[PDB]
């Protein structure tokens, strides 16, 4: 339990000095809290965080106080109550599995791992959301960063084999090609919005890639088509019947990054967070599998020469070869390993019949009112997985973290974006802008602002992670254990996020489809795709 009210005052005790009215509203509001038999989890919360921040009311009156130290130990006692709180009352998890495809058509991959959660967890429903409006994003993407791959060749025609015409400076040539481009649809789409309210975004994209590539709308109608067929096949869920979230806060937010940065791992991000608040259950990436029976492959050792994760991607890899549930998985890691450890995987995987005693099931799942539980691989936590009860405390919270980290973006953004210049001078002014702002508290987060206008489009360029992603979880944690909201300076140490984390038996995340990011790609993929390009413009392929 946790310290009741005489119990305080033995701790906070001065020998000769009398009841500040600071410390008596600490003592009221510590009775108050043991007399919430009838009261929600939610609200027991909220009436820590008021004991939390009357104790702080006093320590920063009476700085030198002779009870600080003891009110200091009664903080940390009130954390531990809040976890205490989280772990003892639990309620059930709705059963909805909830994916995420927007941009584009879905492709049979992203289809065949989805029906894997199926085939193991017939009583979920299963939701696979897409935006109706927005099926051209990623041809439009494409379109438009092929092109600047080829504009980009051209003014290089000679240098081809100069060893200094090197894959750094390709990617940097081609970023201020897109961001003309880029720039270009923007100012046509705002105009198009302006003149009419009621287009939707894929009729501005066709009338764009119509006048300015030469795309011919009748075949793109055809693709819009046979997108919509096949989501709606494969329990598709339209975005723009999601009431609350379209009429939400976080609405510009998705529209921003689906529209205006083609980042459909951000819009998709933004999309989760509401998802799991107005409708409770588990969010997945389509590149997500179903963990595996725990005691599966108990009987085989991992060898001392492989990494823990090479290891896991080999139990899967194992699985796909000899049962095949997904067609065309790579056995690049598993076929490393010793005929013999090869050969204990196939006996093991011989001896089950059916998938149930291969993929385990999700079942009867529970979860505190207060979290959000959170996937984590071995660089730290990840929101490719993510539970939670519907409008619990944590989904709010980072609703609101997200909100706040795009408000900070936006400010300085914009006015750098309101001025027509060029990619390097409105990458001058919005960094001059983001460091005036930044401080101790926001040093990293704002170091990672400063790269935005380049995501999807340069290598090794994260910010959505510190913008929509796992750092905006971090820190909701943050604010719950420390009573408060809009952390931006993560102190949390791991044992501290392993409270909310997501048991590994739950999800397999090393999948072949999660080695390839669809949002990022690193300096390795970046040279491999300079110098197939170059091949593909010498051979006139493009
Ligand atoms: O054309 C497209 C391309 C992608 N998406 C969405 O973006 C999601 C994430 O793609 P992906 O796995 O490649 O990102 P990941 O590399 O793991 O990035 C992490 O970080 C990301 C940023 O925080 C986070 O979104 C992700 O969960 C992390 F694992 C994908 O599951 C789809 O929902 C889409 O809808 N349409
Ligand atoms: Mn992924």
């Amino acid at each position: 339990s946790l310290v009741n009210r005489k119990q305080l005052e033995k701790m906070a005790n001065v020998r000769f000095r009398t009841q500040e009215d600071e410390y008596v509203a600490i003592l009221d509001a510590l009775e108050e809290y043991h007399n919430m038999s009838e009261n929600t989890v939610v609200e027991k919360y909220l009436k820590l965080k008021d004991i939390n921040s009357l104790t702080d009311i006093y320590i920063d009156t009476y700085k030198k106080s002779g009870r600080n130290k003891a009110l200091k130990k009664f903080k940390e006692y009130l954390v531990t109550e809040v976890l205490e709180l989280k772990n003892n009352n639990l309620t059930p998890v709705e059963k909805n599995l909830h994916f995420v495809w927007i941009g584009g058509q879905i492709n049979d991959t992203a289809i065949n791992y989805i029906n894997q959660w199926k085939d193991v967890n017939s009583d979920y429903n299963v939701n696979v959301f897409y935006d109706s409006n927005a099926f051209l994003i990623n041809t439009l993407k494409k379109t438009v960063v092929e092109s600047a791959i080829n504009d980009t060749l051209e003014s290089f025609r000679e240098n081809l084999n100069d060893p200094r015409f090197d894959y750094n400076k390709f990617f940097r040539k081609r970023m201020e090609i897109i961001y003309d481009k880029q720039k270009n649809f923007i100012n046509y789409y705002k105009a198009q919005r302006e003149e009419n309210p009621e287009l939707i975004i894929d009729d501005i994209v066709k009338t764009y890639l119509s006048n300015e590539y030469s795309k011919e709308i009748d075949e793109l109608n055809t693709y819009i088509e046979e997108s919509l067929n096949k989501i709606t096949q494969n329990s598709g869920n339209d975005v723009r019947n999601f009431e609350e979230f379209k009429n939400g806060e976080s609405f510009n937010l998705y529209e921003q990054e689906l529209v205006e940065r083609w980042n459909l791992a951000a819009a998709s991000d933004i999309l989760r967070i509401s998802a799991l608040k107005e409708i409770g259950g588990m969010y997945l990436d389509v590149d997500m599998l179903p963990g595996i029976q725990p005691d599966l492959f108990e009987s085989i050792e991992k060898p001392s020469s492989v990494t823990v994760d090479f290891w896991e991607m080999t139990k899967l890899e194992a699985i796909m070869k000899y049962k095949e549930y997904i067609p065309e998985y790579t056995s690049e890691h598993f076929d490393m390993l010793d005929e013999e450890v090869q050969s204990s995987f196939e006996s093991v995987l011989a001896s089950k019949s059916d998938k149930s005693e291969i993929f385990s099931s999700l079942g009867d799942m529970e979860a505190s009112p207060l979290e959000v539980k959170i996937a984590f691989n071995s660089k730290g936590i990840i929101n490719q997985g993510l539970i939670s009860v519907k409008d619990s405390y944590c989904s709010n919270l980072i609703v609101k973290q997200i909100e706040n980290r795009y408000k900070i973006l936006n400010n300085s953004l914009n006015p750098a974006i309101s001025e027509d210049n060029d990619f390097n001078t409105t990458t001058n002014t919005f960094i001059d802008s983001i460091m005036a702002e930044a401080n101790a508290d926001n040093g990293r987060f704002m170091m990672e602002l400063g790269k935005y206008l380049r995501v999807g489009f340069f290598p090794d360029v994260k910010t959505t992670i510190n913008l929509s992603g796992p750092e905006a979880y971090a820190a909701a944690y943050q604010d719950l254990l420390m009573f408060k909201e809009g952390s931006m300076n993560i102190h949390l140490i791991e044992a501290d996020l392993r409270n909310f984390e997501i048991s590994k038996t739950n999800i397999s995340q090393s999948t072949e489809q999660e080695m390839a990011s669809l949002w990022s790609f690193d300096d390795a993929r970046a040279k491999a795709q300079f110098e197939e390009y170059k091949r593909n413009y010498f051979e006139g392929s493009l």
